[PDB]
């Protein structure tokens, strides 16, 4: 085992040191070490299904630098037991494929919602339901539900019982405009013991009347992710002549596979390009993107009387993975056991790509994504908007303030993907892809003389690609500008991860680049040399947009009023923290409080547990290509 190889067994010495606290009692991981942390969870003790496929991840590459296999399993028997809803969690009854949903509106800002319910407008047909059943015998939709209350912080526990750990939980449901501080945490599962008279359902959805009702939302980067990571421990298996061991494990990331087509569908299943609530609904694969949008969904009535599933309209290239769709499509271990799952998911490997080209800005960046919704109501796109079989360009899919594709965060967990399906098939147009975004990359990191280092932030965008028609154009109008720098080690270490396989690729199918091969390997020891400490590696960052802790109102609407578990009352004027106002028995709570009371900006060392999941995984890749 080499320097590197040696670098990953330290950091999962700390990841896995029990005293450390990256897990939970039960061996879920969290957010983070630290409680006081928001951003898309809003505490650092909630979990996510990136967390968890970040952590089938790290131990896959554990049995490649070791070729023990327990931890990896041990990651998936904890992903499964957990953060997929089990049968009792989503006892789906009475699913119409023809009727797969009802229709509501997504607005621009929080108080326009509820969203009223819309029945007349027609929805699509789920051609993936049948196919589905017909393979498994059950109807358990086999996914991740996104968001977790891993220690019962919040207080819903599992199914409404107030108490059990590793609780279901959802925050986003209102709109583009709702950031991480204007929600309304509330569980999966609604029995009406909280918020107001109708649980929170009447805070985002307008109806007639209401049914106790439990729903789970995916997101399509994670479970990806997890499929990504099992392909990997699958090569990795096989070749240590231990397949075996894991072979019902590649057979759960095969069926997660199976489920994820959801994420290539509209929304409503309407059909690509429709412009139009009122038009009639798909009839069948007219309303695949083929890619993997933001989330999938679905639902169903306590009492059985009904259920729903949607796809979203909205797609982020962040979350698109041409090596899990590779390998789902091809590699004959990882194949799904549907009649068409392998087949939909070379289309959505060829949809990828070319998705990825068409959004590549004249520098080299990725821009954000499309829609086939737009404004979230099925309008007509303005005159001269760019579009991708039928789909409008949108700079920041979903999210606008700040805009989705405003971190940088996203080029390297995407590109990255990217770079390894490279460094597997030698596929052109992602050498080409690679070669231009490397190029870019190349030319927007500081390496410091001083040793130190900086990459992107921030980044903002103009103009709009050309419109697709299947050939990569230079889009010469379209651009990038790093807006900041900062030193996010997670994202600097997926960097370095991404800059590693296109270089072994170049090695392997065309000019070895060497400068790439230079810039991740620097990016990695600066990182070492400079950031390590007790619980791994952490740099400083200030937090400003704490101050939302104490400024930031959450909409409710005039008249509602409603409960949080611990007894924090819901209604309207209500700031961030008086709906979560255990945060203030947090550790970190009088540093906040001092910070804020002095008008200054509290300063953190987090170690996400992401983060350090693709530091000790960039290491342990420049040993695995370059050892
Ligand atoms: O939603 C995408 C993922 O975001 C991750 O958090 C990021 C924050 O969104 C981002 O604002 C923050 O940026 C830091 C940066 O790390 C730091 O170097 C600089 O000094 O300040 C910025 C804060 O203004 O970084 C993190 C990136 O890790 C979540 O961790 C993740 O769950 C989520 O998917």
């Amino acid at each position: 085992l080499g320097e590197y190889g040696q670098r990953f067994m330290w950091l999962w010495n700390k990841i896995h040191d029990p005293a450390n606290g990256y897990f939970n009692q039960d061996g879920i991981p969290y957010h983070s070490v630290e409680t006081l942390i928001c951003e898309a969870p809003d505490y650092g003790h909630l979990t996510t299904s990136e967390a968890f496929s970040y952590y089938v991840w790290l131990e896959a590459v554990y049995g490649k630098l070791t070729g023990d296999w327990s931890k990896f399993k041990t990651a998936w028997d904890t992903l499964e037991k957990y953060m997929i809803p089990s049968a009792e969690d989503q006892p789906m009854r009475s699913y119409d494929p023809n009727k797969p949903a009802t229709y509501a509106g997504e607005w621009e800002t929080p108080d326009k919602y509820p969203s009223p319910l819309e029945f007349n407008v027609p929805v699509g047909k789920d051609p993936l339901h049948n196919e589905l059943v017909s393979t498994y015998g059950s109807t358990l939709m086999y996914g991740m539900h996104w968001l977790m209350d891993v220690d019962n912080w919040y207080g819903y526990g599992k199914r409404g019982d107030g108490v059990s750990r590793a609780s279901f939980i959802n925050t986003f449901q209102r709109g583009p405009e709702e950031s991480v501080w204007e929600t309304v945490p509330h569980p999966s599962w609604e029995e009406f013991k909280w918020g107001g008279p109708n649980g929170f359902l009447d805070l985002f959805i307008k109806d007639q009347n209401y049914s106790k009702q439990w729903r789970y939302t995916d997101a399509p980067d994670a479970d990806a992710r997890a499929i990504q990571a099992t392909y990997w421990a699958k090569v990795w298996a096989k070749e240590q002549g231990k397949f075996n061991e894991i072979s019902s494990y590649v057979a759960k990331a095969a069926k997660m596979g199976d489920y994820l087509r959801y994420a290539m569908f509209d929304k409503y299943f309407k059909p690509l390009g429709c412009q139009d609530k009122n038009a009639a609904g798909g009839t069948g694969y007219d309303s695949a993107h083929y890619l993997l949008s933001w989330y999938y969904a679905w639902g169903g009535a306590l009492d059985g009387a009904w259920s729903w599933k949607i796809g979203s309209s909205h797609v982020h290239f962040g979350y698109q993975n041409p090596m899990a769709a590779w390998a789902l499509a091809n590699d004959s271990d990882m194949k799904p056991k549907s009649p068409n799952g392998a087949s939909d998911w070379a289309k959505s490997l060829k949809r990828q790509i070319e998705f990825y080209r068409w959004l590549q800005s004249a520098e080299g960046a990725i821009a954000g994504g499309a829609t086939n919704s737009w404004n979230g109501r099925y309008e007509k796109y303005p005159a001269g908007t760019a579009t991708f079989y039928g789909m409008a360009y949108e700079p920041n899919p979903v999210y606008h303030d700040p805009g989705s594709n405003t971190w940088f965060g996203f080029q390297a967990w995407s590109m990255q993907r990217v770079a390894e399906y490279y460094y597997v098939t030698g596929d052109k147009d992602a050498g080409a892809l690679l070669e231009k975004w490397v190029s870019w990359v190349k030319s927007v990191v500081k390496l410091n003389s001083d040793g130190t280092f900086a990459i992107p932030s921030t980044l903002d965008w103009s103009g709009q690609p050309d419109t697709w028609n299947g050939a990569y154009t230079g889009n010469s109008n379209l651009h990038v500008k790093v807006v900041d720098y900062g030193t996010d080690l997670g994202i600097t270490a997926s960097l370095a991860n991404a800059l590693l396989y296109y270089s072994a690729g170049t090695k392997k199918y065309g000019v070895f680049d060497e400068g790439a091969k230079n810039l991740a390997k620097e990016l990695l020891d600066r990182m070492w040399k400079l950031y390590r400490d007790e619980k791994g590696l952490s740099a400083p960052e200030k937090r400003a947009d704490y101050k939302r802790f104490f400024e930031q109102e959450v909409y409710i609407p005039a008249g509602w009023i409603g409960k949080m578990p611990n007894g924090d009352v819901i209604k309207s004027g209500v700031k961030f923290i008086d709906i979560r106002s255990k945060y203030k028995q947090d550790p970190d709570w009088p540093k906040l409080e001092a910070a804020y009371k002095s008008g200054q900006a509290p300063e953190f060392r987090y170690h996400r547990f992401w983060a350090q999941c693709d530091i000790a995984i960039a290491n342990a890749t420049y040993e695995i290509l370059f050892g």
